[PDB]
């Protein structure tokens, strides 16, 4: 079982760490964050003001985190190149700071004895899987790669069911979607983008989604027939995507509703899920899929022009889509 | 000016108070509202958490309403068939209760002397119109008319125009919607529509939009070639068209930016707006268009597919534009 | 355990057997509310905004609501003389709807066979009971009772404290309260409480509390030196109480603590809670205390002057005491 | 008119440069932010989610930010001690950053031509006014001051009328304070503070304020006598103060309402506001006083022993305080 580092102890990197504790699929060994020291990491992963106190154990003792009696390094390196992760055991780094995103600035992991890092956001040029999608493109020669974005790993999974069955000549979408860390409480400057500094509980907000440029490199056979933006919204957690797509071959919704619930239940059984309930966005607070099919919201205008809904838990699906990644990584080694 | 009592004193009942009385375009005369006596009126209009204290007078005197001098008479009127409009010489009647849609439960208001009915929300069976798009159809055998909703109001204008000079062959949408008043403030019964009755303030909430059945009714040309639907986001006020189109002719993103403006500059203005500014929701508070388009939140996929992006005040743009509804409507008696 | 009926499966009524499956201390045996019918009951007590989806099975079978396998008896009746809860063999009756919590008015649920009621809000007339406090008054005579409210149940065992340690001169509280179901989500009518009608999500609202009238009937020796009032804020649940008492015997903060502390862990163990934690509300949705001391919130200007903070599920910690109550009444019989 | 520097662009800075517009009592002529540049500062002034997009122009040109036609030389410097404020012709300086507030660092601004600096914010060591309480202790020998906080604003000049009249003993104060700029979006690292970290939007929030000591310090024969703490709360502007006190001299409650409404109708006119309406908090959003006295909120327990409660919008009406106390340090050059 591979050995975590973690480096950027935030919302993706604490739910990573509960993510690896809740499925056993990898081991988080050392957790790297410069603005949170041992003690403070304590009450930080302990308390959640959006999934709920952990269940479980979690004390500073020694110098370490000790989660469920299994003792963590900690380090408080603002520079990645300075991180000992070979010395803790650390073989894959999840970097999930938000601020290394390069395959040069993600690959400073490696000069600290890393073996592969996994960046938990879309690259400029760091190769990008999703899984379900097209994990099965990693290769060993692959020392650093990236989880795409939560927006692409909902869309991803939900647009190859629907091209692999019907086709997508060409769509488009939106994820409207929960505040981040990067937004602000008020009126302030911004990080990325004027709209983005407006105050996040006030207003819907226009703004870009990863998924825009990542979906077109996971899934080639979409590049330039698909892209979208975001809405950011006053909630904590939970998004949706918003999919409106032009089809090759006719498809009647229930034929859409079929495929989509025979993939759920098959190939892409705990990424893409299937609903007909009458949910909203906080059923899906700490559900670990990619991608649940809203059947009841979708809209057919025609046979070939359809609206597709599917949500998202953006922090604790996409989290658990990282430790299944290095899983798979792990198991090619 | 026509003289017009409102049925249901509540969001848009008393909005349209306020647009009518700062500008003089209609005079309100009286208003029934069963569960708002007079004082408690004088306080229900004096403060407004979304658009401000009344910047006017406003108090109770010999069993009136008077606002800013002017006296108005009050019902109190379970049952419309009961309200004496004619002894109040209301000629027009804003049916806002929310509860009498159709011609048959709209039309009590004849039974006691008023002249015309117009109803401030789509309706199954009363003709609808939106300001800008067809109201020209109007005449005046119709006693019993709809302004269609805020959405439709919304979409509708940017539709024409965007049909006029391209050519809409099948379209799609999603309003990103204010809470309302028919929503609950935690965990509910709703009747029939179960998502409705969760928590508004914490959820996305798939819904309905009225847009979806009346858009092709004032646009008949587009009826069956566009619909949509809705997600409920927790703020108070203030809403998002996100239409999704093919276009029958070519069209590059700068043309279709400068046919709306162009738009927004004569027979539309006052109704379509233009923005190529940074904007959020809030921008648009208390803003009277009906529909603002926001040049830089699109996206052209290519020369025949767009996503178009078009901000309302749901309050207060539809509020101004049952007056200018009803202004028309007078100019043609 | 003693079986009930529950009146209004409303927040109170469906945590309450939640509460109730949780604890095992008592049988939920049939459900009344004409608002929701049986299927409607499913999706309401299965799916939760505020504390996540029933972690159980819950399903409609001949009928009945049927949970974890034990079926429940479903009525659907307006008027509460008309439920047959003797026949569906409820003993007491949880009187959760709010619009019957006079002796009076919640006497009707003995004409069908009740033996017992137990009002879920403060009560003019019946009396009134908090676990931990005022309890051990219960006895076999009293075929009607109230449990208070949220805001009396977590004043009241951290005022027993004080004024059994130290003695309460006099003292003033608020409880800075969340949202609940009578407030709106825009501004709307309330009634005669004319500030709660105001829209929920963008205020803070000065409101009346329960604990006001109720906290010196529960505890005799505070009344006329002890009241307050809440202020409404945007947060679902959770609610805080902030009491500002002078001390007739002098105390030291630290002194304060101490005793706290040893209640909670003694006599009034799960029902007054500690806590030195950095700790906000969120770190208490879906928690059972009535009242969890924030020792780190407080503040004393000197040994007989302090200001005392409180943490309280007022959903949840209440549905507990509900439970709780009936237990303590069963044992009684 | 008194020409005015404005060191720093956050909030403060863009609302006091409204206040000064609004007001006409002093000319902004110089602003330096050095991670602002000229045309973003066009956009955060224009725009604002909570006041309202400005009811002006505002421009660049020529390097300058114009507003209603009238020039602003923008300064982008890291090191106060190197803004030109004296070339600009800028007499006055607001320090608004936050990071300037002893007399050492505002006094840097001395050093490039200005001749006094206004900290808005408390001070360790400069002389800190409130006006309608303290402000004439101010004299021309004073080159740095501060306007203290909002809170300390607001609760002062209430206790100077409730002291004056009947002798404050002692009191305890809460404030339930709206969203700051300080606060995270999502549970994110606070450095010491660790409850101001967690999620924003969805806490009731503990947090520590030096505002009622201060009033100690502004009020001298308070001093030792007051104290109190914060709640955090999910709303984007306008808190509230909430003074428990024992008073020395009997007060019934209506003579408290007396005096209080004497002074704001005398000499607190537009300092201190008196109302008996069924206010919220939205009611004062955008009102430009210290303190609204709430006379319906209060509570008496008896005539040595209130509550009383007051209103202050946090951001403007400290804004406005900004300028008066510059006007009135201009008027006794
Ligand atoms: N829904 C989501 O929040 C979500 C989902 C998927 C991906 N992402 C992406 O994951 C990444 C992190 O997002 P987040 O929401 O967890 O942000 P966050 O602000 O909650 O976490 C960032 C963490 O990195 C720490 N950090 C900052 N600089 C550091 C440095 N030099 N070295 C080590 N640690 C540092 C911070 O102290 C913080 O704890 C981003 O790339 C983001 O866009 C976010
Ligand atoms: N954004 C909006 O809020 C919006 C926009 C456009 C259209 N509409 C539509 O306007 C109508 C009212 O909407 P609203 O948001 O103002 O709702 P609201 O709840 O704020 O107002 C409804 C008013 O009707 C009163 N009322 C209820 N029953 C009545 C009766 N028998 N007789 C007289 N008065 C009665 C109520 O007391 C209330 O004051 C609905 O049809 C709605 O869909 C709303
Ligand atoms: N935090 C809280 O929500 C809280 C805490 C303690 C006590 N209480 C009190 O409990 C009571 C219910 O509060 P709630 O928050 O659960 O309100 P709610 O609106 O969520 O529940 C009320 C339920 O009663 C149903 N109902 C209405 N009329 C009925 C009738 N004639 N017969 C049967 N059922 C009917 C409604 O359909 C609804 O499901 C109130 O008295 C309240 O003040 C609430």
């Amino acid at each position: 079982m591979v050995k975590v580092g973690v480096n950027g102890f935030g919302r993706i990197g604490r739910l990573v760490t509960r993510a690896a504790i809740c499925s056993g699929k990898v081991e988080i060994v050392a957790i790297n964050d410069p603005f949170i020291d041992l003690n403070y990491m304590v009450y930080m992963f302990q308390y959640d003001s959006t999934h709920g106190k952990f269940n479980g154990t979690v004390k500073a003792e020694n110098g370490k985190l000790v989660i469920n009696g299994k003792p963590i390094t900690i380090f408080q390196e603002r520079d990645p190149t300075n991180i000992k992760w070979g010395e803790a055991g650390a073989e894959y780094v999840v970097e999930s700071t938000g601020v290394f995103t390069t395959m040069e600035k993600a690959g400073a992991h490696l000069k600290g004895g890393a073996k592969r890092v996994i960046i938990s956001a879309p690259s400029a040029d760091a190769p990008m899987f999703v899984m379900g999608v097209n994990h099965e493109k990693y290769d060993n020669s692959l020392k650093i790669v990236s989880n795409a974005s939560s927006t692409t790993n909902c869309l991803a999974p939900l647009a190859k069911v629907i091209h692999d069955n019907f086709g997508i000549v060409e769509g488009l979408m939106t994820t409207v979607h929960a505040i981040t860390a990067t937004q602000k409480t008020v009126d302030g400057p911004s990080g990325k983008l004027w709209r983005d500094g407006r105050g996040a509980a006030q207003n819907i907000i226009p703004a870009s989604t990863g998924a825009a440029k990542a979906v077109g490199k996971v899934i080639p056979e979409l590049n330039g027939k698909l892209t979208g933006m975001a809405f950011r919204v006053p909630t904590p957690n939970v998004s949706v995507v918003d999919l409106t797509c032009r089809l090759e071959k006719p498809a009647k919704y229930d034929d859409i509703k079929k495929v989509v619930k025979q993939a759920s239940e098959g190939p892409l059984k705990g990424i893409l899920g299937y609903t007909e309930d009458q949910v909203v966005s906080c059923d899906f607070n700490s559900n670990s899929h990619s991608s649940t099919f809203d059947a009841g919201a979708g809209i057919a205008l025609n046979d070939n022009f359809v609206k597709l809904i599917s949500w998202y838990d953006n922090e604790y699906g996409y989290s658990n889509r990282v430790v299944d990644l290095m899983a798979y990584m792990a198991s090619k080694e």
